[PDB]
């Protein structure tokens, strides 16, 4: 067990760490669209989706991995009518990094911490 | 890592793959009750529960594993009033395969892709 | 692929086992605040949070692991108004065991089994 800590993803606002590196596998906390430098949450769902994904990227990178090493994500969201937009941002994010798409679950929950539109957790493997 | 692809479960409805095989462990994407031959969703919750499980099965089998290798599932549902009925179908499914019940979490979310009544993700192990 | 069974966590309310020990990793089922001795659910959310965490601990300890070996939790809750209270209980729980906080996801769902206010699942690692 090694704790992952990076200033490139928002600091924990609760009793959790950003990531844990087990050697073979890295787990992230659920990443919300909070900007790591300012603490702000962007209003637009496209911008939230991108920021949540960049926050996941920051943690995986801090472990010595990259987006292509992510093998499973869960995307908790507040509105499935956002699905198409979120998916386009998500596809572009992986495509940008020449990364195979991970396995995924996506469900619409009632509400999320800080009233964000999505929260994304990831599991990555060290090859 | 190796992508799992099978015609015996539905194709991806977003930027994800059906399953990933890490050697020691297989992850599936969350499986919804879409019939792979018709692209349609049965109305009855018993039929949906069984079909989501068959979709999970197809992916685990494509990886060279069996129902008995599944060790964790998460069952997202839209109505806990369906819990007892879902549980009966789920219990029978594992019983038919002479398989130990996996660990599980079951929660009622607000909404699921294509307005299905449940979505199930699985983790299986090889050795 | 050892099943974990302990009297210090409630018996299963559906077709699942309390925990599975894979050797390298232990998974628990989602634990709800049901008292393993009495079957009763405490009314106050501070008490529900402590009890769900004790139920998780019971399974992790039954496998021969410690609170400090927990590396990921997911906390499903029904009311974000309860979040600060849950976080305080959760923080104090890890602090009492001198355990660094695991990675975490937290989401507000619509409803949980037995109408409890939270459900917590855990993953722990050996060595």
């Amino acid at each position: 067990k090694k704790i992952i800590e990076t200033q490139r993803a928002p600091g924990a606002i609760g009793p959790y760490v950003q990531g844990v590196d087990l050697g073979s596998m890295v787990f992230t906390s659920g990443q919300i669209p909070v900007c790591p430098q300012t603490g702000e949450i962007p209003a637009d769902v496209q911008d939230q989706a991108r920021l949540s994904l960049e926050n996941v990227k920051a943690i995986v990178v801090a472990a010595g991995l990259s987006v292509g090493d992510i093998i499973k994500m869960t995307v908790f969201i507040t509105d499935l009518n956002d699905f198409a937009t979120i998916n386009e941002v998500y596809k572009q994010f992986f495509d940008e990094h020449q990364a195979t798409y991970p396995t995924r679950s996506c469900v619409q929950v009632a509400r999320l911490p800080k009233d964000v539109k999505l929260e994304i957790e990831a599991i990555a493997v060290r090859s």
